[PDB]
């Protein structure tokens, strides 16, 4: 037996500021990406990519995709200020 990827890390979420129409790349809403491996990928789940388009408070989810093929699901908010 052995700990799967999603397991061993813990990816935590980082609160973002941008403005509106910004773009949102999904790893720059993860604060540690330094705690897990740096071949980790990240995605914005599909439905869940914070839009941007108008200012306000919104909600995202982060897939973190480790090397051993498993996944981590991290809720984020950004703020959109206009
Ligand atoms: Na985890």
């Amino acid at each position: 037996s052995g700990a799967m990827d999603k397991i061993k890390y813990s990816p935590e979420a980082k609160h973002r500021t941008v403005e509106q129409h910004a773009e949102l790349d999904a790893k720059d809403s993860i604060a540690n990406t330094d705690e897990l491996p740096s071949n980790s990928t990240y995605n914005w789940k599909n439905g869940h990519k914070p839009d941007t388009s108008t200012s306000g408070e919104k909600d995202g989810i982060v897939e973190v995709h480790y090397p051993d093929g498993t996944v981590d699901d991290v809720n984020v908010k950004v703020t959109v200020t206009s």
